[PDB]
Formats: structure tokens, C-alpha cells, sequence
């Protein structure tokens, strides 16, 4: 199925391309070579390109060889827009600028090369009333050019789709206005301003190599990775390290300065637990202190009990116990083994319970284990 | 008042109306120009011959910029102008129209084509007759200006061994042949888009708020590391050694807390911390069990004077010329006479040289009796 192309079944000629060049072979009984030039009018378009006329008793070839350089229109599909729609206002003003009076065109893409430059050639010239096509048909010129525009720039058909079946087949946006035009300028006022639309749309674009791109694209992500824990210690040290030295700073002149009430309320926002041992002692001996306990009762626990070489869960019961924290005051007392820390937070927690309401059956619950151990504890103190 | 190349050249003025690039000669110098209007018939072109003045007139297409406009488009734009203005140029046949290659004389299209405004007619309108050679030159020139843009026309065209060329210009002023000057040209066109292969395209406007981006966190990172770097190795140490020569205050570890806050000026330390590093370098001294007790309840007290304890943490550190001041300031006599007698034990055993020492000493005894 060797089907032929436009250009070939127009002209009535075969179309190859040969290493010495463009090959247009027609039949002698086609050409009208009536002076004794034989077509030599057709080199004097494109002298830069060879161009030789073979004519036997049966047979004239046509053999045009532009400069290795020049790419074949089928080339142009692989270019960008913006070189797609130079070619194409290059194209319609090589058609609208030819004046050669004896040569007729033939505006097909099996007849289009293009230059470095996007500058389009054609390679066969019709001669008047000699080689077809014999005589000059500006609708058919017209209809050529614009199906040959299309196909550069938009290439989601063929050729033939945009210059036969035009009232057929749902072209896109930018080919029907390209086969749509009505004039020479009109079409050339659209490309003109599809150009100028692209050409300020790069200018603000900015071009960066993708290898710097990619590396300041790295930097910048690692300084984001390097920001959330430099924002978030920065947050920790100024917010909350820095106001519990101060704290700690604070606490430790009054507790020297016996401010035993001070200590308690520099260092209330603080977790025992949190402060160190030697700050633990100094609030422990506060909360003592403020108790408000016997001279000589007061006198026991902080030579014997709450000292500064003692187990730091004797500080942490009377921080709880000085905080109103009963029922983990209990637990560490039963820890130490203790009676005396569990007997002696037990009857305070017996009355923190007492301020609920009795409507609390998880509080009558902890009320009836206090009373229990408070009752055990009377009747074996009392006997040995 | 040095006119353009063009001007100079012909022997004409050039300027730019609203009708069109206007070429003004004079009568004398026109001999007996339809032929003008051969090349460019798209072109509107008009001769007026007045009584001693020939005014050739041509308006090219709206849409056709000239010359200087060339210099804000892309290099590969530029690459493809010069190609095809030396195809211009190197296509020129009409045999009674002669070239002038300069760029107040060329206009180019949508399509980056070049077009030459004035030509010059055989024996008649200058250039009058042709000059291949001198064209030649003008062409590298106007290829060079257009391309490289660092020099004037008249530079590139001086043709001289003088100015320190770019590696574009000199390759494109040293064309040996039409040939070899359209395939220079090819060879940059396809290196630059083969470079263009590895670029990505980024919106001007995203990228510059990105940078202002990246910009606002290196001036937020630098404090952030700077106060994270004090935290962490200035702070936080010196909060433990707080805590830590607290604990030995209260503990009757007078040497403890010295050592432990030795490291730190007195000054650096908060006044709480001053009268505990003062009275364990009272209690260090181990002076007498009445004089320290004079001392820990009547002068180096938690309500007395900051400067009480910068006199015994200088007292302590060896610093008697510092705590010798500080007495002075005070008034105590015994701060002044106690502190003079340690400085005169310093400056004994160290040399039978001192007269700076004998002087101190001098001046001490004269106050204790």
C-alpha cells in the first residue's frame, strides 16, 4: 500500500529523497517545454540550492539540493511554540512575498526546508503553462498555507485533515484561528501577537542551571530542618530554664534569709520532682517550716528526718504534704515505712475527703480506708 | 558634533518621523532612483528632489523595530538575527542597489528577519559603487553588535589589534568566509541548546519570594543558634554551678563552693551568691573563732552591702591592689590595713629590687601606728 502524499498526487509526480538531493520525477507527456530553456527559469529562486532537469523521450526530473544544514518541515513538530509560530510568520510571508511571474507554488510540507534561522524554502516550482502546477491559484496557494501553518504549530493532525476536511473534524483553539483567517495580514496579526504573547511571558521568567537550583533548593530545606529546633530550644531556655534559675536563685536567698513562706510560693509553679535535691531540702523544710507544727515536734524533723543527708523521699512527702497532696503524701510515708508520715497524713486526708460531698461514692470509698487505718493505728500506739 | 556611521558615510542625515526613517542628501551630491523601490515593496518608499536637497523617505511595517531593539531579547534570539542578516547580506543580487551594513540602517520583523532601509543606487545614490570588502566588515560588526553588545559598532568595525574582544565578538570579527561565519553561528545556536537542555524555568515572582523566604530564615537562624549556643554552654553550666555551690554553702563547704564557682566573676554571680562565696572565703581565711564571728554578723551579712563581698572574693583570689579600693570606698580602716599587709607579704620573696614594694610597705606602717 504505497500511498501517495498531497504534494504527489497534485503535481502528478514522485517525490524521494536521493544523496544527491530532493527528486520531483514527472512524465514528458505532463511538461510543455515550448522554448529551449527546458525549466531553466525554476533556478532563479534559490540559486544557493542545485538545481538540475533531467528530460527523456518519456520522463522529466526534477532534482533539488538545498544545503546539508536545512531540515526537512518534519523537523519543526519537535520544536518549541515559540519557534513554531516564527516558522510559520516566516512561512506566510515567504508566500505573500513571491513576485515570480513564470513560477507558481505549491505551499505543501513534502515541499518545505527549513534553515537554522527557522527560514522555510520551497524545494519545487510550478512553470507557467510547463510543469505543474501550470497556472497560479491563490485560493489553492492560500488554503496550502494555512493547513501548512496549522500543521507547525498546533501537529495534532495531518496536513490533509486541515486543508480538505475542515468542516468536519473539531480542531483546537489555536488551529482554527490559524484556518479561519479571512487576509494575509489577519493571519499574520495573529501569529504576530501569539509570538509577542510568549516572547513577555519568558521575560519573567528567570533560567537557573537545575544543578544550582537543586543546591539552594537543599540549603534552604536544611535551614528549615536547622530553625524548628534552634526556634523551639530558644523557646524552652528563655520561657521556662531561664525563669527557673531565677526561681531557684530566688528560693535559695529567702530560705538563708529563713522566708520559709517565700521559698513555697517562688517555687509553686515547680514540680518536686523537677528541682534538685538541695533545692527539695530547702522546700521541704519550708513547707515544715509553715506548717506551724511544736517548737520541739518541728525540732525533730529537721535534725532527724528532712536533712541535707537524708533520702530525698522525706523532701517529697512534705512538698505533698504542704500542697495539700494527701494521698500521695500516703504512699511515700508507706514507702519509707513511716507510721508516724502515714498516721499524720492520713488525718488530713481524712478531712479533705470530709470537704466532698457524701453524694461521691468514690469518695466514701477512700473515707471508709482512711478511717480504718486511723482506728488500727489508736489501739496498737496505746498498748505497745 | 561626530555624526553615525551611516551618516558619515553618505553624506546624509538620518532621522526617524511619524512618516518614516528619513535619508536627507544634498542635490550635488544625487546624479541621474526608482530602482529603490525593487527590494522592499511592502516598504513605503518616497524620493523628494528639492532645489538643493534629496530626501529619500522609507516606512517599513508598524511591527518592524529597529536595531536597539535587539539588545533586550535572548541571546539565541540575537544568534538567530545575525544568521539571518548575514543570509541577507550574502543574498543581496540586484546589481544596481549596493548594501551599507549598519544599524541605524536595519529594521528587523516578528520573525527576527533583518531588512536593510536605505540602499544605494550604481553611480548615483551613495554608497555609489560596490565595496564587497568594506560590506564584509560591516556585517561582522553588526553581527558582533548585535550578539556581544559590550562595544559600539565603530569598535568592533575599527578592525584593530586594540580592544580586548569577547570570545563571541573575536569569533565572529574573525569570519574568514560567509560560510564560515553562518556555521559559527550554528554551532552557538546548538550549544546554547544543548545548554538550555539542563536549565529549569521558574517564575520570577516564585522565585524572588522564595528568596526573601530563605533570606528571612538565615536573619531568624543566626539569633536562634547564637542564644541556643549561650543556653546551652554559658547558661545552663552556670546555673549548675549555682545549684551546685548552694548545696555546699548549706552543707559547711566553704572550699567547695570557692572551687565551684571559681570560674565566674564576682560581679557575674547574683548578690545572694556573693555573700556565700564571701563568707567561705571569711571561713577559708581561718582566722580567729571571735574574728570570724565579727565578720559573718556584722559586715559579710545577706542584708549588707554588695561591696563587702567583692572585697572578701578579692581578698580571696589574691587580688589586694582590687580589695585595697573596695576598703578604700567603704571607709573601713580594717579592710584597708588588713588588705595592705597580704599585698606586702605578696610583694615579699620576689626580689631585693622592688622599690614599688618598699614604697607599699611604707605607706601601710605609717596608718597602723
Amino acid at each position: 500500500g504505497e500511498q501517495k502524499s498531497y504534494l504527489e498526487n497534485q503535481l502528478e509526480a514522485v517525490a524521494e529523497k536521493t544523496d544527491a538531493g530532493y527528486t520531483f520525477t514527472f512524465q514528458r507527456e505532463k511538461i510543455k517545454l515550448l522554448d529551449g530553456l527546458e525549466a531553466n527559469v525554476i533556478k532563479d529562486i534559490n540559486p544557493f540550492f542545485h538545481k538540475e532537469i533531467d528530460v527523456t523521450d518519456d520522463e522529466v526530473i526534477i532534482t533539488i539540493q538545498p544545503p546539508s544544514s536545512y531540515k526537512a518541515f518534519r523537523f519543526m513538530k519537535a520544536k518549541d511554540k515559540k519557534s513554531k509560530w516564527q516558522f510559520a510568520y516566516q512561512l506566510v510571508q515567504a508566500v505573500q512575498q513571491h513576485n515570480l511571474s513564470r513560477l507558481n507554488l505549491i505551499v505543501a510540507p513534502e515541499n518545505i526546508v527549513f534553515d537554522k534561522g527557522l527560514t522555510p524554502y520551497f524545494l519545487h516550482y510550478g512553470v507557467k503553462e510547463s510543469i505543474p502546477p501550470y497556472e497560479r491559484d491563490e485560493e489553492r496557494v492560500w488554503q496550502e498555507l494555512k493547513a501548512a501553518a496549522a500543521l507547525a504549530v498546533d501537529g495534532a493532525f495531518a496536513f490533509e485533515d486541515y486543508l480538505k476536511f475542515n468542516e468536519t473534524l473539531t480542531f483546537s483553539a489555536e488551529a482554527k484561528a490559524i484556518l479561519d483567517a479571512e487576509s494575509y495580514d489577519d493571519l499574520l496579526e495573529l501569529i504576530q501577537t501569539h509570538i509577542d504573547e510568549l516572547e513577555a511571558k519568558a521575560k519573567t521568567y528567570i533560567h537557573i542551571p537545575r544543578k544550582k537550583w537543586n543546591i539552594q533548593r537543599y540549603i534552604g530545606l536544611g535551614l528549615i530542618v536547622l530553625l524548628v529546633p534552634a526556634l523551639i530550644y530558644s523557646m524552652y531556655a528563655l520561657f521556662f530554664a531561664q525563669p527557673k534559675h531565677q526561681a531557684i536563685v530566688d528560693s535559695n536567698r529567702a530560705f538563708l534569709n529563713k522566708q520559709y513562706s517565700e521559698v513555697i510560693s517562688t517555687l509553686s509553679k515547680y514540680d518536686a520532682e523537677s528541682l534538685p535535691e538541695s533545692v527539695q531540702y530547702q522546700l521541704a523544710t519550708s513547707y515544715v517550716e509553715v506548717e506551724n507544727l511544736g517548737s520541739a515536734k518541728t525540732k525533730n524533723i529537721e535534725n532527724n528526718l528532712v536533712t541535707l543527708q537524708s533520702d530525698p523521699q522525706h523532701f517529697l512527702y512534705w512538698i505533698d504534704y504542704g500542697r495539700g497532696e494527701y494521698k500521695e503524701a500516703i504512699s511515700i510515708g508507706r514507702k519509707l515505712e513511716y507510721n508516724d508520715y502515714i498516721y499524720f497524713a492520713l488525718a488530713k486526708y481524712k478531712q479533705q475527703l470530709l470537704s466532698e460531698d457524701t453524694n461521691d461514692e468514690d469518695i466514701q470509698k477512700e473515707l471508709d480506708s482512711v478511717n480504718s487505718e486511723l482506728e488500727k493505728a489508736q489501739k496498737e500506739r496505746q498498748e505497745n
